[PDB]
């Protein structure tokens, strides 16, 4: 499964995911399922920022903490949106709202509630994807057009199928907590 | 002039420029002209990666060293372009070449020769801009359309004029070495 992650995600995603695990004292060579999960969430974030206009989305995830907070504070100073308590994943210029992105192997609506009851931010939007293609977001607002969204689930499904082809999906489907 | 830099470039550029100076033991509060010069070169790089298609350009400048080399090595492994000796500023997918970007207050052709005689990379392209609007590149190839290029010189001219309005341009025009 370690080899699979490296042959599945581009090297910039791999590097980003290892740094994040090491920053928390976890070994990518060992927590291979968390490894893959960080990569997938990272790749989905890059794809969300790709739908819509060329500059619709400022991306927060994947930057070091200092730059990440530099972006968010800069947006709050210019537009006046409330400053989130936690680093969210993107900013949506067209709609004036921070976005949180979740990717779960579990059921989509439970993960919604989990990250709703902990976000406590009125003006931060939650958008959740599954590998089985069930997506769940806030106030029934899903931001991107069905076409951008479809490309993301298709990518997520494609990951699922090759993990299964290498017989990794079952263990990857249990590890989540 | 310190205040001018902060009121002229977006906070992400300021932060990036301070980190680079501190990484070399220079004080942004003191070397205020180098400060502005790092910011301008950074902003021009972001604008070059903006002309052309949405994904024409992979950007190298502005990333930490590890990620920066992660990008370049990843490109060389996939396409087979020669691996540069120094970190360049962008990659051009449409043309299969690394780009170096220079911004000078001095004369454009001298800076071309300076960064040609030190690059020693056959397959790295040099593109130089001035605040007075004179631009100079390799093999007379200038990559972007006249329209993207014009927007960059217009921005550069606009910087020059407000430095002059605050009477900073003359000292900023001498400091370069
Ligand atoms: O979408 C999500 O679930 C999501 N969750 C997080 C959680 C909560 C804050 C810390 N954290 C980590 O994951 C850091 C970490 C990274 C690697 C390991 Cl081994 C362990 C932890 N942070 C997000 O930015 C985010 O988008
Ligand atoms: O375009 C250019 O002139 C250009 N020049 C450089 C030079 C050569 C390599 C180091 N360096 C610095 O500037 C680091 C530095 C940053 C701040 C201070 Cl205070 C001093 C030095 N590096 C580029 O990436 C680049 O694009
Ligand atoms: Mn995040
Ligand atoms: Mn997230
Ligand atoms: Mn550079
Ligand atoms: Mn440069």
């Amino acid at each position: 499964m370690e080899d699979f992650v490296r042959q599945c995600f581009n090297p910039m995603i791999v590097e980003l995911a290892e740094k994040a695990m090491k920053e928390y004292g976890e070994d990518p060579k060992i927590e291979t399922n968390k490894f893959a999960a960080i990569c997938t969430h990272l790749e989905v974030c890059f794809m969300y920022s790709d739908g819509g206009s060329k500059h619709r989305f400022e991306i927060i995830e994947g930057r070091d903490r200092i730059m990440a907070w530099t972006v968010v504070n800069s947006i709050c100073n210019t537009t006046g949106v409330e400053k989130p308590k936690f680093l969210p994943d993107l900013y949506d210029y067209k709609e004036n709202r921070f976005i949180e992105i979740g990717v779960t192997r579990r059921e989509v609506h439970i993960y919604y509630l989990e990250k709703a009851n902990k976000i406590k931010s009125e003006k931060t939007h939650i958008h959740i994807f599954s590998f089985t293609g069930e997506e769940m977001a806030t106030k029934a607002d899903y931001t991107l057009d069905e076409e951008s969204r479809a490309r993301i689930k298709t990518r997520l499904f494609t990951i699922r199928q090759e993990m299964a082809s290498r017989s990794l999906w079952d263990s990857f489907r249990q590890s989540e907590r």
